[PDB]
Order: structure tokens, then C-alpha cells, then sequence
């Protein structure tokens, strides 16, 4: 048993809710949290920026200090973090950005990263402003995550139409 709360589950692994991702942090306190990074780690907009917002800038600072010995990720690939005050870790995975003209197909990889862990709290990768179709997000989602994930969707309107779209 854990403690996240009135998920609908699509999967024996897999469960989803219109939720707030930070506000679900802030109350589940889940070992891992996933970020919808990019390579440099530069958390500006959608859930990487809400998530580093709720860390009063913790995240970015800590961020910069891993880019500047490690050098930028991979598309597709991930990091380890802290979760400051939203979870144990944080774990940053790139998804590939449409909107920068990235290999879809490296939608995949990213959600393999999410294998190492036995549990997580999520978003949906590649998905609103990473440009890519949601619908597909969460089949890759599916089809590729063998642990329990439990994804957080933001909008109440995309939410209701994955419900009732998923197959
Ligand atoms: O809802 C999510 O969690 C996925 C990312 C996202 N997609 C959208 C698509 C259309 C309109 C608003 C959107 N807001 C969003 O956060």
C-alpha cells in the first residue's frame, strides 16, 4: 500500500489523475519525482519551472552546480537529484521537445529512465509545451514503464479526453 490518492488506474503499473504535480508532491512527499527537464537542466517553463518554483529556486541552483561538472544530459537520458522540499529525489528526465525538432521515437528511451525506480510520481513526458501528442505520451507511457507510476496531469480539459481515449 502508498499513499497516493483517488487515482483512476489504467494498467496493472499505471495510474493517472488531473492533478497539480507540485501540490501533489507537497502532499504526498513521494520518493521520487519526476521533472520534465531539458539537457541544461534550465527549468523555466511548465513542470520544470512550477517544480523549481516551489522549491524557491533550490532545484535550479543545485542544477547549475551538476551542468557545471557533468556537462548537459541526453535526450531520452536522466539524473538524480534531491527533491528539496517536494520529495526525496527528483528524477530529471528529457524527453525530446517537437518544438525544437527532436526524435519522437527517443520518447521511449526517456520513459525507460523511469524503470529504475519502483515507485514515482510523474508527469506526462514530451507532452504540452514539449510539444509532442499527450494521447501518445501516455501509450509510450504504458507499453514502456514496468514500475508504478503515478502520472499527474495538469489540465482538466486534455485529462478528461486521455480518459476517455485511452484504449
Ligand atoms: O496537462 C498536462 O499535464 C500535460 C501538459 C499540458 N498539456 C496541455 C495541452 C493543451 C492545453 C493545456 C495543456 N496544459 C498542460 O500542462
Amino acid at each position: 500500500v502508498n499513499s497516493f490518492s483517488g487515482y483512476l488506474k489504467l494498467t496493472d503499473n499505471v495510474y493517472i489523475k488531473n492533478a497539480d504535480i507540485v501540490e501533489e508532491a507537497k502532499k504526498v512527499k513521494p520518493t521520487v519525482v519526476v521533472n520534465a527537464a531539458n539537457v541544461y537542466l534550465k527549468h523555466g517553463g511548465g513542470v520544470a519551472g512550477a517544480l523549481n518554483k516551489a522549491t524557491n529556486n533550490a532545484m535550479q541552483v543545485e542544477s547549475d552546480d551538476y551542468i557545471a561538472t557533468n556537462g548537459p544530459l541526453k535526450v531520452g537520458g536522466s539524473c538524480v537529484l534531491s527533491g528539496h522540499n517536494l520529495a526525496k529525489h527528483c528524477l530529471h528526465v528529457v524527453g525530446p521537445n517537437v518544438n525544437k525538432g527532436e526524435d519522437i521515437q527517443l520518447l521511449k528511451s526517456a520513459y525507460e529512465n523511469f524503470n529504475q525506480h519502483e515507485v514515482l510520481l510523474a508527469p506526462l513526458l514530451s507532452a504540452g509545451i514539449f510539444g509532442a501528442d499527450p494521447i501518445h505520451s501516455l501509450r509510450v507511457c504504458v507499453d514502456t514503464v514496468r514500475t508504478n507510476v503515478y502520472l499527474a496531469v495538469f489540465d482538466k480539459n486534455l485529462y478528461d479526453k486521455l480518459v476517455s481515449s485511452f484504449l
